[PDB]
RNA sequence: GACUUAAUGUCACGGUACCCAAUUUUCUGCCCCGG
C-alpha cells in the first residue's frame, strides 16, 4: 500500500491541445484530433492564463502498450513468474465500452502459468490492468483501486501568479504533399510547447500488490516516447513596444505618403531588416550612406523628411527610447510593422474524420515465432548543409495561440527561442518517408480516417523508426533572398511581383538520432542511409526543407556511427541506461571502452556497392550536369539592399554570399561572390519558352505545355532543380571589383545632363583574364528525348551568348564567352553539347574646297533642323518569340582612328601622378580592365544611337527641361520651347519612334546589343617630346555650353541637334605645350594620355527580332561611306576623337527553322536591305518622285540626310592638300592669341549692328559656312 | 485538496507549410561666350 512519486521529463518539443469534457469534445476536430497530448486549461476571466497537466489515462495506456512488450520479449514470464494475456474486449450489452477503443494489434504468448485468473489469486498483468477489483469505468473514490495513476502537473519553478500560454506554445502549420504531384493536399495547427524551461511533470502512482511492483517498476523504465516526445520516467523518494512601435510605423508610412512615394516603404522595410548583420553603430557613429554632389535632395531615401527631420536622426531618437529589447529585435520589430502597414494600405484544413457508424471494432492477436531475436539499433551522425536551407513557417501575429479563426510577400525561417535554426522532426520523417518509398518501389498514399492499420511495406517500416529533432549552436540573423517577375512581352519587370524569402547559411552542422526496433535491419533503410552519406567521390543527396526548385535544403550525413543492443539478454542494461535518451551527444565523443554494457557496435553495415535499393531506385533517380561559365566582360548582378546599407555612397554593387566555415566556428570573414540560383533558373526558363513559344500563353492553369512539364507549374513541381554559380578563380586578381561612372548627353546642348551620374562597381571580367563561374543543375529520370534536346539546346544558347548574365547587357556587361562541361556528365549530354566596302563618295561643301589656300576660318559644331514630324508606331514588336519573318544575328565591326583619341578613366582623378605639386589638376590614364587597353561599350551605344536618331527624325530622348533663358529674364522655359512631337516617349500608349523602338525606352526593352571594344593593332601613345611622361598631353579649357547663342531673343525655338567637325586642331595644342602649362590655373585644366592614330579596335554588335529596313539603317550608321566618319571621346572640338567604323562580317540566324545554323550573309543580301531602308526613308519622307530600282542608293537626295553628310565629312582623307582651319573666336581684341586685324571676336558677332539674330541662327544652321569674311 | 483524468482496449513518431514566378529597363564622364 505505497505509494511511487514519478517525475516525467521530455527532451523534445511536445504538442499541447486545449480541454474538453467528452461531449464538448465531440463538438470539436482540433480536440478530437488532439488527444495523446498535453491537455491545457484556462483559468479566470478571460483567455490568457491557466495550466498544463497530462491525464492519468494516457500515461496508464504507455505503461499497458510497455508491460505487454516485455512479457512478450521474455515469452510472457518476467522474473521466473509466468502471466496470462489479458484482456482486451467488452461486450456491448454487459456494460458501457471503455472510452478509447485500440486499432493496433496486440502482442499475445502462450498461456502456460497453469491457473485461471479471478479475484482470489492473479496474474502481474491482470492486477497492472486492474480487472478484478472494484470502481470500473465510473468513478466512486480513490480507495478500492488496485492501481491508480494520478493526474500530472506542471512542476512549475516559479509557479508565483500564472503562466501564460504564450510563454509556453508556439503554434505551428504542418502539411501534408502528395507524392506524384508535389503539392500539398490539406493542413493542420499543432501547438508546441517549450522543453528546456517547461517540460518536467511529477505525479502519484498508487499500488495495492508488490507482484505488481517489481514489474511496475521494470515497465516505467522502458516507456520512450508520450505526447510527442522522447521521455524519461524516474523514480523519486512587452507589447507597449510594440504599440509605441507601431504608432512610429504609422507616422512613417504616412510621411511617405505625402511625398508621394508610397512604393519606397517596402524597401525601406526589408532594409531595416538588414540593419540586424550589422552592429548598433550604424545608427549611433552615422555611417549610413550619403547621396552624391547635391545638397538638396540628399540621399535617394534616407533623407525623406519625416514631421520635419531626415530619416536617420528619427531612427536615432527612436533606437534612444528603445535600449532595452536589443538590437536584432528592434530591427526586427519595426521592419515588421512597416511591412504590414504597407500590406493593409496596398491591398484547407483537414482533421481525422469522425467514425461513430459501424465502422468495426475487432481483434487483431499476433503472436510472433519463438525463436526470434529482437534487437535496438541506434544511428548517430551529424548533417551538414551544402546549399543554403530553408524551413517555411507562418508569419508572426497569424499564428499567437489564443486566438484562431490577400497572400502575403514576406516569408520567413523556422528559429528556435534562443534564435537557433532548427531541423523539425516532421519534416526529417517526411523527406525519410518518401525516400523509403521511392526505395521500395511502390507505397501508400496516407489515409487519415482509418479502422484498420495500413500494411505496406514503408508504413510497417515507419512505425518502427524513432527521430529526435535538432537544433545547431548557431545564432546569427539569417540573409534575405530576393526574386522578382519579368514581362515576356517587354523584357521589364512587373509591378507588384516582388517578394523575398529568408535563408540560413551552408556549411551549418546539426546533430542526427535515428533508433530501429526489430528483427533484423532492413536493406532499404541503409540504403537511404548511404544515399544520405557524403563520402570522397560521392556528395549527399538528403532533400530536407521547402525550396528545392532553387536547390535549397540539400543536406549530407557526416560521421555515421551504427551501435546495437540486444533486448533478448540485456534488458536490464536497457532499463537502467534508459536507451541512452538524451545523452546521445555523448555516443558521437565516446571511445569503444566507455561504452555501457549491452550497447556493441555494428560491424555487419552493408556497403554502398552491394545494396539493391541503391543502384535501382535511388542514385538514377537524379542526374548532375556540372559546367564552368567563362565571362570575358564586367559582371553586375545587383543587390539594391545592400548598397542602401554599407557606407562608401555605391549605387550598384555586385552579390555577396555568407558561409559558415566548421574547422574554427565562426562565419568566414570574406565573403564570396556568386550569381544566384533564381537568376540563371529563369535563363533556362526564357531559353527554352522562346523556342517553344510558351511564353505568350497569358494563362497557364490547367496545362500540359513543355515548359510547364520541365519547370513545374501551380499544380506540379518540376524536374529541374539549380544550384548557384559560384566564383572560383577570384584570388589571381588584384582589385576585383572596378569602378566605371556613366553619364548621359542632351542632345541640343552637346553636354552632360545635370544630375544624370551615375555609377556601377561590376567585378573585373577581361578577355584575357576572364571570370570563372561554377554551376550545377539537377535532371529528374523519366525525361523524354525531345526535354533532353530543349534543355541542351538551351545550353547552346547560353554559351553562343544571346542570355548576358546581370544587368546593363546592353551596353556590354556580363557577354558569356565560354561553356566547359567535366568528365563526369552521362554521355547524351555530352553528345548533344558537343571585306565589306560601302564605297559611297559624299560630293562635300564647296566653300572649304574651292578655296584651298587655307584662308577661312570656320565655326566648331553646327545645329541639323529637321522639323516637326516623327513617326510613331503603335504595333510593338515583342520579345515573347523568335518570329519568322524578321532577322535576329551579330556583326563584327573594327574602329580605326582618324585622329588622336582620349578615352579617360574618370575613377581616379590623379593616375598620371601629378598633383603633388600643382595641387586641384586632373589628370587620367586611358581606360583600362587589369592593364588592356578597352573603349567602353556605352560610349559606341550613344554615338550610334544619336547618330540614328538624327538619320531618321526621331524624338529627343535626352533633353533638359527645367532650364530656363536669362538674356532681362524670359518667357516659359527650354522645354516649352520645343514642340511636342519632339518630347521624349513615355509608356506604350502613344507609340514609340524609330529610335526609341529600337535602342529601347524605361518601359521596353530595346533591341540592340553593344559590346566592348578591345584594342589590337597599330601604334599606341602619341609622344611629345618635352613632357613629364612621354604621353599625356596637356588640354585646353573645356567650358559649359551656352545655349543662349543660339535663342538669342523670346522668339526663334530650338536649333535642333548639336554636331562637331572633323579638323586637325589638335596640331597647335600639341605644339604650344609650353604656351598651355604656364599662364592657365591648374584646376581649370585636364592632363590625360593620348593615342595616336592608327590604331585598330574591334567589337561586336549583336541583334534580335529585326525587320529588314532596320537592319539596312543599321549597317548604313555604322558605315555611311568614304569621306563620311564619326565622333568620340573627350576633346571634340579641337579635333579630336575621330574613328571610323569597318563592317568585317554579318551573321544571321534562324531558330525557327529545321536546324539552327549560321549563315555568312553574303554581299548581295546586305545590299538589298540597305536598299529596303534607303526606300523606307524616301516612303517616310513623301517625295514619289524618285524611281525604284536596282541602282546604288544616293542619300543626299532627301535634305536632312544631306545636311547630316555635310556635317560627318572628313576632307583632309585621301591625302589631298586641304586642311580647314577650324576654331572658336576670341572675346575683346586684348584676351589671348587675337591674330592682328582679323576682326574674329565675340564683340563684332554679337550686337544687332554687324549681324542681326536671324543670320546668326542661319549660319549655326547651314554646315561648313565661314565665320571669318563672313558669308 | 480542488482546479483537472477514469480504468479488462488511445498506430496521432498516421500528415515535409509544400507548389509557380531572371532585381531588372533606359542614359556617350561630356562641354565657350561674355559678367
Ligand atoms: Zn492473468
Ligand atoms: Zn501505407
Ligand atoms: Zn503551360
Ligand atoms: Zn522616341
Amino acid at each position: 500500500d505505497m505509494n511511487i512519486t514519478v517525475e516525467l521529463t521530455f527532451f523534445e518539443p511536445y504538442r499541447l491541445v486545449e480541454w474538453f469534457d467528452w461531449d464538448a469534445r465531440k463538438k470539436s476536430h482540433s480536440a478530437m484530433r488532439g488527444q495523446a497530448f498535453a491537455q491545457w486549461t484556462w483559468k479566470g476571466k478571460g483567455r490568457t492564463a491557466g495550466k498544463s497537466f497530462i491525464t492519468g489515462t494516457l500515461v496508464r495506456s504507455a505503461v499497458i502498450k510497455a508491460v505487454e512488450e516485455l512479457l512478450s520479449l521474455n515469452n510472457g514470464k518476467w522474473e521466473g513468474v509466468p502471466c496470462c494475456n489479458g484482456s482486451f474486449q467488452t461486450d456491448e450489452s454487459k456494460g458501457k465500452k471503455p472510452s478509447f477503443l485500440r486499432k493496433r494489434h496486440t502482442l499475445q504468448w502462450q498461456a502456460n502459468n497453469k491457473n485461471i485468473c479471478d479475484k482470489e489469486e492473479a496474474c502481474p498483468f491482470c492486477i497492472l490492468l486492474g480487472r478484478f477489483d472494484n470502481a470500473g469505468k465510473v468513478h466512486e473514490r480513490n480507495k478500492d483501486y488496485d492501481i491508480h495513476f494520478s493526474n500530472f502537473d506542471l512542476d512549475h519553478k516559479q509557479e508565483k501568479n500564472d503562466l501564460r500560454l504564450v510563454d509556453i506554445a508556439s503554434g505551428r502549420i504542418l502539411n501534408r504533399v502528395d507524392f506524384d504531384t508535389g503539392k500539398a493536399k490539406d493542413y493542420f495547427r499543432t501547438w508546441e510547447a517549450d522543453y528546456e524551461t517547461y517540460g518536467t511533470y511529477t505525479g502519484r502512482i498508487t499500488l495495492r500488490n508488490e507482484h505488481a511492483k517489481k514489474l511496475l517498476l521494470a515497465s516505467l523504465g522502458f516507456v520512450d516516447k508520450l505526447c510527442g516526445a522522447l521521455c524519461r520516467i524516474e523514480v523519486i523518494k512587452s507589447e507597449d513596444h510594440n504599440d509605441e512601435l507601431r504608432k512610429q510605423a504609422e507616422v512613417i508610412v504616412e510621411a511617405f505618403k505625402q511625398n508621394d512615394k508610397l512604393e519606397k516603404i517596402r524597401i525601406l522595410a526589408d532594409a531595416i531588416r538588414t540593419l540586424r548583420l550589422h552592429g548598433e553603430g550604424v545608427i549611433e557613429k552615422d555611417e549610413l550612406p550619403d547621396g552624391k554632389e547635391e545638397r538638396d535632395k540628399g540621399h535617394h531615401l534616407w533623407d525623406i523628411k519625416v514631421q520635419g527631420t531626415a530619416l536617420r536622426t528619427k531612427l536615432k531618437e527612436l533606437w534612444q527610447s528603445n535600449k532595452d529589447i536589443g538590437w536584432r529585435k528592434f530591427t526586427e520589430m519595426l521592419g515588421s510593422n512597416l511591412y504590414l502597414i504597407y500590406k493593409k494600405e496596398t491591398g484547407t484544413e483537414y482533421y481525422s474524420k469522425a467514425h461513430d457508424s459501424e465502422g468495426s471494432d475487432l481483434f487483431i492477436p499476433v503472436t510472433p515465432p519463438e525463436g526470434i531475436e529482437t534487437k535496438e539499433w541506434i544511428i548517430v551522425g551529424r548533417l551538414k548543409a551544402a546549399t543554403p536551407f530553408y524551413f517555411g513557417v507562418q508569419q508572426p501575429s497569424d499564428s499567437i495561440p489564443g486566438k484562431e479563426k490577400n497572400e502575403h510577400t514576406s516569408f520567413n525561417i523556422l528559429l528556435d527561442k534562443e534564435n537557433r535554426y532548427r531541423i523539425p522532426r516532421s519534416a526529417l520523417r517526411g523527406a525519410l518517408r518518401r525516400d523509403l518509398r521511392t526505395a521500395f518501389g511502390s507505397g501508400c498514399n496516407v489515409s487519415l480516417g482509418g479502422q484498420i492499420l495500413c500494411n505496406c511495406k514503408v508504413c510497417i517500416e515507419m512505425r518502427r523508426i524513432t527521430l529526435k529533432d535538432s537544433v545547431s549552436d548557431f545564432s546569427e540573423p539569417p540573409e534575405i533572398r530576393y526574386r522578382i517577375a519579368k514581362n515576356p512581352g517587354t523584357a521589364t519587370v512587373e509591378d507588384g511581383s516582388l517578394f523575398d524569402i529568408e535563408v540560413g547559411p551552408e556549411g551549418l552542422t546539426f546533430p542526427f538520432v535515428l533508433r530501429y526496433r526489430g528483427h533484423k535491419f532492413p536493406e532499404q533503410l541503409s540504403s537511404v542511409i548511404r544515399y544520405w552519406e557524403e563520402n570522397d567521390g560521392k556528395n549527399g543527396m538528403a532533400w530536407l526543407g521547402g525550396l528545392d526548385s532553387t536547390g535549397k535544403g540539400r543536406f549530407a550525413l557526416k560521421d555515421i556511427k551504427i551501435f546495437e543492443w540486444d533486448l533478448n539478454q540485456k534488458i536490464n542494461e536497457y532499463i537502467k541506461e534508459r536507451g541512452m535518451r538524451g545523452k546521445e551527444k555523448e555516443l558521437l565523443e565516446m571511445g569503444e571502452s566507455s561504452l555501457p554494457d549491452g550497447l556493441i557496435p555494428y560491424k555487419f553495415f552493408e556497403e554502398r556497392e552491394c545494396l539493391f535499393p541503391y543502384k535501382e531506385n535511388l542514385k538514377p533517380q537524379w542526374s548532375e550536369v556540372q559546367y564552368t561559365i567563362e565571362v570575358g566582360s564586367p559582371l553586375l548582378t545587383a543587390d539594391t539592399i545592400s548598397a542602401l546599407t554599407e557606407p562608401g555612397n555605391r549605387d550598384a554593387i555586385a552579390y555577396k554570399k555568407r558561409v559558415y566555415n566548421d574547422g574554427n566556428n565562426a562565419i568566414e570573414p570574406e565573403p564570396r561572390f556568386a550569381v544566384k540560383s533564381e537568376t540563371h533558373r529563369g535563363i533556362f526558363r526564357t531559353a527554352v519558352g522562346r523556342r517553344t513559344g510558351d511564353l505568350g500563353k497569358e494563362d497557364h492553369e490547367d496545362c500540359t505545355c513543355d515548359m510547364c512539364i520541365i519547370f513545374g507549374n501551380e499544380h506540379e513541381s518540376s524536374k529541374i532543380r539549380f544550384e548557384d554559380l559560384e566564383l572560383i578563380n577570384g584570388n589571381e586578381f588584384e582589385k576585383l571589383e572596378k569602378h566605371i561612372d556613366h553619364v548621359a548627353i542632351d542632345r541640343f546642348t552637346g553636354g552632360a545632363l545635370d544630375k544624370a551620374k551615375f555609377d556601377t562597381y561590376p567585378l573585373a571580367g577581361s578577355p584575357k583574364k576572364p571570370l570563372k563561374l561554377k554551376g550545377r543543375f539537377w535532371i529528374k529520370k523519366g525525361f523524354s528525348g525531345d526535354h533532353k534536346l530543349l534543355i541542351t539546346t538551351a545550353l547552346s544558347d547560353i554559351r553562343d551568348g544571346l542570355y548576358p548574365l546581370g544587368s546593363k547587357g546592353g551596353v556590354g556587361y556580363g557577354w558569356v564567352a565560354g561553356i566547359s562541361i567535366d568528365d563526369n556528365v552521362p554521355d547524351d549530354f555530352k553528345e548533344m553539347i558537343n571585306p565589306i566596302n560601302n564605297d559611297y563618295v559624299h560630293p562635300g561643301h564647296q566653300s572649304p574646297k574651292q578655296d584651298h589656300k587655307n584662308k577661312n576660318i570656320y565655326y566648331p559644331h553646327y545645329f541639323l533642323d529637321s522639323g516637326s514630324k516623327v513617326y510613331r508606331e503603335k504595333d510593338i514588336i515583342t520579345h515573347e518569340e523568335f518570329t519568322e519573318e524578321l532577322l535576329s544575328g551579330k556583326i563584327n565591326c573594327k574602329l580605326e582612328t582618324l585622329t588622336p583619341l582620349i578615352i579617360p578613366d574618370t575613377s581616379d582623378e590623379n593616375g598620371l601622378k601629378l598633383q603633388g605639386n600643382k595641387p586641384g589638376h586632373k589628370n587620367y590614364k586611358f581606360f583600362n580592365i587589369n592593364g588592356e587597353l578597352m573603349i567602353p561599350g556605352s560610349e559606341l551605344r550613344g554615338m550610334l544611337r544619336t547618330h540614328f536618331e538624327a538619320l531618321t527624325k526621331s524624338c529627343f530622348a535626352i533633353f533638359g527641361e527645367d532650364s530656363t533663358l536669362s538674356w532681362k529674364c524670359a518667357s516659359k522655359t527650354l522645354g516649352g520651347k520645343l514642340d511636342k512631337a519632339l518630347h521624349p516617349c513615355t509608356g506604350l500608349s502613344d507609340g514609340l519612334c524609330p529610335g526609341c523602338h529600337l535602342f529601347g525606352t524605361t518601359d521596353y526593352k530595346g533591341r540592340v546589343k553593344f559590346g566592348f571594344a578591345k584594342y589590337e593593332n597599330g601604334p599606341e601613345w602619341l609622344i611629345t617630346r618635352g613632357n613629364n611622361p612621354e604621353r599625356s598631353l596637356t588640354l585646353g579649357v573645356l567650358e559649359s555650353p551656352r545655349p543662349a547663342f543660339s535663342i538669342p531673343d523670346d522668339e526663334s525655338e530650338i536649333p535642333g541637334r548639336k554636331f562637331y567637325l572633323h579638323h586637325n586642331g589638335w596640331r597647335i595644342i600639341r605644339q604650344k605645350q609650353l604656351e598651355i602649362r604656364e599662364t592657365v590655373q591648374p584646376e581649370r585644366n585636364v592632363t590625360t594620355e593620348v593615342m595616336d592614330k592608327g590604331n585598330v579596335f574591334s567589337f561586336d554588335v549583336r541583334f534580335e527580332n529585326l525587320r529588314e529596313w532596320e537592319l539596312g539603317l543599321l549597317l548604313q550608321s555604322l558605315d555611311p561611306g568614304k569621306n563620311i566618319a564619326h565622333k568620340l571621346g573627350k576633346g571634340k572640338p579641337y579635333g579630336f576623337g575621330s574613328v571610323k567604323i569597318k563592317i568585317d562580317s554579318l551573321h544571321t540566324f534562324k531558330i525557327n527553322s529545321n536546324n539552327d545554323k549560321i549563315k555568312r550573309v553574303p554581299q548581295s543580301d546586305i545590299r538589298e536591305y540597305i536598299n529596303k531602308g534607303y526606300q523606307k526613308l524616301i516612303e517616310w519622307s513623301g517625295n514619289n518622285s524618285i524611281q525604284k530600282g536596282n541602282v546604288l542608293p544616293q542619300w543626299h537626295v532627301i535634305p536632312h540626310i544631306d545636311k547630316l553628310y555635310k556635317l560627318l565629312w572628313v576632307p583632309f582623307l585621301n591625302d589631298s592638300k586641304l586642311e580647314p582651319d577650324v576654331r572658336y573666336p576670341v572675346l575683346n581684341e586684348e584676351s589671348k592669341g587675337y591674330i592682328e586685324g582679323s576682326d574674329y571676336t565675340y564683340k563684332k558677332l554679337g550686337d544687332k549692328d554687324n549681324l542681326p539674330y536671324k543670320t546668326r541662327v542661319k549660319g549655326l544652321t547651314t554646315p561648313w559656312s565661314p565665320w571669318n569674311p563672313f558669308q
